[PDB]
């Protein structure tokens, strides 16, 4: 059986992608190998085992594949964070900055968050971390208390200091893969 | 416990988007009730148990959902398709039009398909058919066989005889949910 330090062997880092000068993480093996996903999968859900999550709010597509399978797993609902633009219906809207994008702008359906919700955000990448302080704040003016938000990423790059940054909204960060020094 | 047509009921018609002129059908609230979530997810595995398929390939952000969670409850791998300048690495290309953008490029890893899969291509909707037909190719030029190819979809507007066309190239065609009459 695959160890997560197996899945973490899985990891490519493609240079100058999509534009130079950006370390593009490439986690498509671990996801497209069954036990490098199922043992990602099982670290995750056992952190949370004793939290009552009660919605996990996968961050844009890059948080869809592995936010989905752990809302499963959980047996708790998945709610998505999107672009603006992609989501039908009333909508909380936010805009921010990422590592190779500045100007983005993220909504949430008003209907799927909510005062009774514990939330799990979910982001397969925590790099400058403004994504993630993004969603929080999307979360909190739709009704959840700050108190009651949770975040798991699968891979963190450390270096760029993005848990800190984050830190000033949510401190409950759980990565399952930190990059190599 | 929610049955197949409960989630049927779940969804949201929404006129006029993201265009005037399409009538978006929002699955959304299937996503985020597990119940419904786990009845839809039950029916594709049932329907599946005795087909080998070795790798779910999702089409697009809107299949990332439900075809991650597909993909691990089967125990096989899962892979991304996605429009143009997604994907790093290698990657296969084809260029098509779905109901409401006309002119896309789809691309998928040239490393996670070929000759040895059986793969289970999954799709939220089902409308002109035109981004499935484009998702085929892509496996095909990938190398997978033709008689190793099937197809789910989420929601399927019969209308629009997506089927039909699709049926050139893939005649395995299972829709969990079928627009009502
Ligand atoms: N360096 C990086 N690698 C992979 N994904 C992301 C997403 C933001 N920055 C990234
Ligand atoms: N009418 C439609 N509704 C929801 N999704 C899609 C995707 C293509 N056409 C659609």
């Amino acid at each position: 059986t695959m160890s997560v330090a197996d899945a973490h062997a899985l990891i490519k880092t493609i240079p100058d992608f999509p534009t130079k000068g950006i370390a593009f993480k490439d986690l498509s093996d671990i996801l497209s190998t069954p036990a490098a996903l199922d043992a990602v999968r099982k670290e995750v859900t056992a952190h949370y085992k004793d939290v009552p999550i009660t919605k996990v709010v996968g961050i844009e597509s890059r948080g869809f594949i592995l936010g989905g399978i752990v809302a499963n797993s959980l047996g708790v609902g998945f709610v998505a964070l999107r672009k603006a633009g992609k989501l039908p219906g009333d909508v909380c809207k936010c805009t921010f900055d990422m590592e190779y994008q500045k100007g983005v702008t993220i909504e949430v359906q008003k209907r799927q968050l909510g005062p009774h919700d514990v939330v799990l955000l979910h982001d397969d990448v925590l790099a400058t971390g403004g994504t993630l302080l993004a969603a929080i704040e999307l979360c909190e003016t739709a009704g959840v208390k700050p108190e009651n938000i949770y975040i798991n990423v699968l891979y963190e790059i450390e270096a760029l200091k993005g848990r800190e940054k984050v830190g000033q909204k949510c401190t409950r960060l759980f990565s399952v893969i930190r990059e190599h020094h």
